[PDB]
């Protein structure tokens, strides 16, 4: 039945890296449960817009006081509660993945499994920043190869991007071969950008301005290499509108950016009727994040590897008690009702910079 | 020569407001007014947040805005020297988003820079009309025979356009009941975004009362559904919130999904940008408007200046300022007669914070140095 949102945590916590990340984190208390979401905004706007000091005071401001002591249907209805508002998704998917994990849990069902997922594991990729040179970039390819990931991304810049990319398809004819071009090209670059054509990237993502689709139809009429957008897409409406114009052809699927769970299955259904796929995008979670994106991820349109990788490669020690490793490029579901993690709260407090908690 | 700014303070004032303000978005009864004001070879330069506490315009809001500057645009650009506001706005680095924000150091900046060459902001931003044609933006009304009591306060007076807010479902009760009562005036609505093309067919209801543009009928960050709906209707869309820079304008003029454009100077990043979104306008054939945020007069006078450029060819929102506060917080008034806004004269903005009213109504204030 129904659920009383009784109380809530918010928890800022400073987790060393394996020099530091400030982890914003979410606690929603109902019924005997509770659910937990971290927040993807930074302290300065860099990947997007928001920032943890304006997210936080929408969310003590306003979106708490919006739904303490209120009963809910499900987490669709706790969206509504919010909903005037304009743009800061993150913020809002704050408490939109709380809710999710908090009613899952009332219901005792894992996530993914209420999303309509059923994969037991999920197909992980790994990220590649930019190398000195070419063999010193083939040697890390070739390392991550062997480790069994099915999906490498390259980091490429303007001059440094074909060669990369050459030596590594030379070295590795067969592999699931993608780059991220970090917006940091415009569209004098497109004879360039079209030499990677003869080398079968599956994607080429973002490779023109953050909050654009219009050039990246064009840039998508003069080259071949499929584009992947990424910071453009907040929202099943945007990847309408994105699929529709050809801005490309995959989209990078975080599911904090576009507000949450739901609007995420949105886009991932838009995306699958342009049977366009999608992948789960990352943003260094901590052991909160990353297991909502693992049961995101079980949706059967995520069909290209996600960045899900271990919690080991990012954290000497995690916020949550379970371990999230992936093993021969497969991630598995965490176990249990919601997310199946669990904060570990002595842990949490060793690290906890700041911490509220706030009622009806 | 060049300028140091030497140092910055933010002041946040609130001001109570004299009509009640609906708009589809909500209901606005007072004014918080986040100021900054930069320091520097003895002047200072003014600008006035336009974000507010809560996102119900735009995405942006006052902390998310005031943690910007004190933790990174202040420090980026106090103890340093710059040769024109382009090079402040180019030391505050890569952020994305956050116009509103910028848009206060950019616009102080300018102020800043006018003051110490002692020549007007409009002037310098090439500008030379004397005075801006201005309407007004009216909030939503009550019937056909009742609703034109603020309507006809307004004819009266002179104002050059005027302009209802409307929601679903209310639109074309508001404007048929203005539109016989007075069937010559320029007339325009404020769809206030909150349509969808679901109700094309209610809107094209609207081609049959004569407007000059409906504005923003669609969402907030669309381009693309307005273009589609442009070609359903015979009524120009005029844009407002989708349009955030000069890209997005060339974006919004070449896809057809509107031909006017309301120009917001903070929305847009500041004043230069906002130079640059009037050009692509015009080079489109398509003419701009100042648009209105409620502003005390440090902003009111802001966009008076921004006006002076040729291609505000349309009346802006930009009315007396009396009609909004008992007390503004400059020492000017800014009052339009006739439908006419005059040029208030002086260095940059031409306007003067009153400091004595300014303390009275402070809540918050801040100083940074190098
Ligand atoms: C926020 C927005 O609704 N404000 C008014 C501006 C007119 C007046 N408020 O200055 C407008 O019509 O744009
Ligand atoms: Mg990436
Ligand atoms: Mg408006």
């Amino acid at each position: 039945r129904m659920f009383k949102i009784e109380a809530a945590e918010i928890v800022v916590a400073r987790l060393p890296l394996k020099t530091h990340k400030v982890v914003p984190l979410l606690i929603l208390h109902g019924e005997g449960v509770q659910g937990v979401a971290e927040g993807t905004m930074e302290a300065r706007p860099m990947y997007r817009e928001e920032t943890i000091a304006g997210a936080l005071d929408l969310l003590r401001g306003t979106f708490l006081p919006a739904i303490l002591g209120q009963t809910f249907a499900n987490p669709e209805a706790v969206s509504d509660a919010l909903g005037s508002y304009r743009g800061n998704r993150m913020a809002r998917a704050m408490v939109e993945m709380a809710a999710w994990d908090l009613w899952a849990r009332t219901l005792g069902v894992p996530l993914g499994t209420l999303l309509g997922g059923h994969k037991e594991q999920v197909e992980v990729g790994v990220s590649l920043g930019i190398q000195a040179d070419e063999q010193a970039t083939v040697d890390l390819v070739r390392r991550h190869v062997e480790q069994g990931y099915r999906r490498i991304k390259l980091k490429i810049k303007p001059g440094w991007d074909v060669q990369p990319v050459r030596a590594t398809r030379e070295a590795f004819p067969d592999i699931r071969l993608t780059v991220d071009a970090n917006s940091a090209y415009t569209l004098a670059d497109a004879g360039r950008l079209r030499q990677l054509d003869e080398y079968d990237l599956t994607y080429i993502e973002q490779p023109l301005a953050w909050d654009d689709l219009v050039d990246h139809a064009e840039l998508a009429r003069r080259i071949r290499t499929p584009l992947c957008l990424d910071e453009s897409v907040a929202s099943a409406s945007d990847a309408r509108k994105a699929l529709a114009l050809g801005a490309g052809g995959v989209i990078n699927l975080k599911v904090a950016r576009v507000g949450g769970h739901a609007e995420s299955r949105r886009v991932h259904d838009v995306a699958q009727s342009f049977g366009a796929p999608v992948w789960c995008g990352g943003m260094l979670e901590s052991g909160i994040g990353r297991a909502h994106n693992i049961h995101l991820s079980t949706l059967s349109n995520f069909r290209l590897p996600g960045d899900t990788s271990s919690a080991s490669r990012y954290w000497e020690r995690d916020l949550i008690q379970e371990p999230l490793e992936a093993v021969d490029g497969l991630m598995p579901v965490p176990q249990g009702p919601g997310t199946g993690v669990t904060l570990d709260r002595e842990f949490l407090a060793t690290v906890t910079e700041a911490q509220e908690e706030h009622r009806a």
